[PDB]
């Protein structure tokens, strides 16, 4: 939603997992890849540089169905089929403390707004 912008404070929930007043410093977009592992099983939420069979980061998402490695959340690697790219509007905010997260728009609140 288009209806936030950069230097507004806003409400958002901190790393310790309450809603504290913090200002959007920036938006961003964040690119996620969708895979199928070899067992079928589905991932929606990796990083381009997760990839490791090829480097995306210099030459850009996989041809929808390659062959690809993966480097998991776990540390191991895994065989896979690409999917899809999903670029995504992200909020980086930072709090009155000076941690920055970067969050999606639906975890973000106006001043005017009720919580949740």
């Amino acid at each position: 939603q288009g209806s936030i912008t950069a230097g507004q404070k806003v409400i958002s929930k901190h790393k310790n997992g309450r809603f504290y007043q913090c200002e959007v410093v920036r938006l961003t977009t964040e690119t996620f890849y969708e895979v199928n592992f070899d067992d079928g099983s589905f991932s929606d939420n990796l990083y381009p540089e997760d990839i490791v069979s090829q480097d995306c980061l210099q030459f850009g998402p996989p041809a929808e169905g390659e062959v690809v490695q993966v480097r998991w959340t776990d540390g191991q690697v895994y065989g896979a089929k690409f999917v899809a790219s999903h670029p995504i509007q992200m909020y980086q905010v930072e709090f009155e403390d000076g941690s920055q997260l970067v969050v999606k728009r639906d975890d973000v609140y106006t001043l005017d707004e009720e919580l949740p």
